């Protein structure tokens, strides 16, 4: 069982509803993220301005946070290509996946069948290879832009000789060393899972560019520290979609029978079975806080809606003319999007199909972090407020 | 419609029954080649020595000589992985394709789903990349081995300064120049489709290594000539499977209703419709000559049968133990085959999964070509009979 919402044109969806063991339900990353695609489709399908006589449908599938399970799920998006000899739908594009390895596997199949993809959460730098991942685009910037911004910070501050402190931790240090111009890296000490103040005491002695996420940063805290007193942090520009909060909060078992995994979500966050009541409120009988990449789910869906809106204006008086265009033509319309997102900020794709890096810069200057500048597209607007 | 032959274990088949426009029926390359897989499966399923209580089934699909049509056909081999919510069979391996571009596209999909492939006709050197084409193996040697043998001929003869005379023509000249050791290439003149004796008159003037196939060689004919008086040719060791000739010759419309494309084959080669008789003999009312790669179809099928035979001996008293092994385990058993083929010659795979090059060497020494040696695995046994 999966979510199948009828429409004139269908958008494939890949969400990690359950974690890898399949397994148990993932509250924020699965349910909020998928419901955001449903909320986005509810918005678009209430909107007379975008896709007027075209209802956007959805085939939303769980990935179980495992790339192999997702690859067998992706086949659902290509059923219409299988010959019948033993209710058709055309999946024009796919919104997902969440978790870069899953997206890579999924890109490997979609590429062959010329079906565009837009990830809302996959951040891996491998995915930036527009030849290998021909049909992949994303609304999140690759983690490489974070490191590029860190080079710019260091260089503008004139650090020169800086020390750098899993799959993510290394990739940051790799991207940072690659940008030369230039500067030299001294001691590149590592910190894995499971020294005690020894690494902190050994601060090169000849700035520290920390690539440790996310509770690892708190463990470390005379010398300057730059991590992704007077420490500098690079952060993404994050936002809440209030419209979606009213939607998810109002979700009960009675009004949300379309989400096949909602009753399963109901048991989890409420610590009850099916003893439970079945008459509680999300923001009342639990601690609700909207998942950070929900903004990127909506943005991913809208990118595709706008791309499909432009195509319909150019090809229809879903007319048959539109029905025989194919993904390579849809990719053009996808890559040419430039519109204001759910957070307010514009949605665009670079040459490789990546979202440009938009980061705020803070320094530990009643103390706390003071906004010391920002990083946009390929520029560093640093201030002398340090 | 496609050929579906029931069995305990199923082998996928890809054959160019029709040419690219789909299109009209291809007599030798489609019908003989597919019927050879049916004949092979008839042999194995009559054999008490190979797969005793295991019937080898087949899902044989037409590729229409177009890689995109074949990619949508390949999905048939992965139907069992598609979830049911809107008669199962497990395709353990695929015999095909014919035409390297088709095999490349097919390898790109099968790789993902860990399903082994064995081509009987795809000769392209790209396919030799055991990392990129992880699950691909072939019973035909890459065209690169022909060029390697040509370097060995030249070098043993001490030519030193030799001149070299589509996708194939260039690939040979590319593979020949790459092997250095070493020798130098003088004038590398080209001959496309649609000079007249001018290129023949200009024979460097400072041996000619001809990479022109197949009617182009006759057009060219003081100096020495080596092409793939006293000219040297490199040829593959070819053979007829007499067992198959009796089979195809005896094929009528009444006894061959399992071949969905046979009645279509009946119209073509006999210049009649459905005025026709429907009571004629293949070798009698037409010119019959067995397609050259039929030997490689049987060999491809047997490779897989032997691989499945060994697996059954190691895992069964098709037991469930065998059913959950998967292609990566079947690939091991595929790559370890060493058995005598339908032509008599042994069937083995190198490190990259390629069949070793086995070529005979002839020289224009009542004149004609005289057997002057051979080339095997990675060795050149040349004779002083020139
Ligand atoms: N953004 C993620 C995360 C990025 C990452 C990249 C590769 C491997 C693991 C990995 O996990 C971490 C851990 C700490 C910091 C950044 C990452 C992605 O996979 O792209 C995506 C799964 C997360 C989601 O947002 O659902
Ligand atoms: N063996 C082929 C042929 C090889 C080739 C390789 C690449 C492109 C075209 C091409 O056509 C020629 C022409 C002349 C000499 C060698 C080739 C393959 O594609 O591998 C395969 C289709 C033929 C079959 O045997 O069904
Ligand atoms: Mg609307
Ligand atoms: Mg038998």
């Amino acid at each position: 069982h999966s979510i199948r919402i009828e429409g004139d044109v269908t958008l494939g969806g890949l969400f990690p509803v359950h974690a890898k063991g399949c397994g148990d339900i993932k509250r924020e990353n699965g349910i909020h993220r998928l419901e955001a695609m449903l909320y986005a489709l509810d918005q678009i399908n209430s909107d007379p301005n975008l896709l007027p006589n075209v209802t956007l449908g959805a085939r939303i599938l769980d990935t179980c946070s495992r790339d192999t399970y997702a690859l067998e799920q992706s086949l659902t998006f290509v059923q219409a290509l299988i010959q019948k000899d033993t209710k058709p739908e055309k999946v024009v594009g796919v919104i997902g996946a969440s978790g870069s390895s899953v997206s890579i596997m999924v890109a490997n199949i979609l590429r062959l069948f010329q079906i565009p993809q837009i990830s809302y959460a996959s951040t891996a730098p491998e995915l930036s290879d527009d030849r290998r991942y021909d049909f992949f685009s994303r609304v999140v910037p690759p983690d490489s832009f974070q490191a590029q911004a860190m080079v710019d910070i260091v260089k503008a501050l004139g650090w020169n000789y800086v020390s750098t402190l899993g799959s993510y931790g290394e990739k940051g240090v790799e991207s940072f060393t690659q940008i030369s111009g230039g500067l030299s890296i001294a001691q590149s000490v590592r910190i894995p899972q499971e020294d005690f103040d020894r690494i902190i005491k050994q601060l090169l002695d000849t700035a520290v560019v920390i690539f440790a996420n996310d509770e690892d940063i708190k463990q470390i805290l005379h010398f300057l520290w730059v991590g992704s007193e007077g420490a500098i942090t690079i952060q993404p520009k994050r936002a809440t979609v209030e419209g979606f909060d009213a939607y998810f909060t109002s979700r009960t078992l009675e009004n949300n029978r379309r989400n096949v995994w909602f009753a399963e979500y109901w048991e989890e966050n409420f610590n009850c079975k099916l003893k439970c009541t079945g008459q509680e409120r999300i923001g009342k009988d639990s601690n609700y806080e909207q998942e950070g990449k929900v903004q990127f789910v909506i943005d991913a869906v809208y990118a595709m809606a706008h791309a499909l809106h432009h195509m319909n204006k150019d090809l229809c008086a879903v007319c048959p003319e539109m029905e025989q265009a194919g993904g390579k033509k849809l990719l053009k319309y996808i890559r040419n999007v430039n519109f204001n997102g759910s957070a307010g900020t514009p949605v665009m794709f670079n040459k490789n199909g990546d979202a440009p890096g938009r980061y705020d810069i803070f320094q530990y200057q009643n103390p706390g972090y003071r906004l010391i500048g920002q990083w946009t597209d390929e520029l560093q607007l640093n201030i002398e407020d340090m």
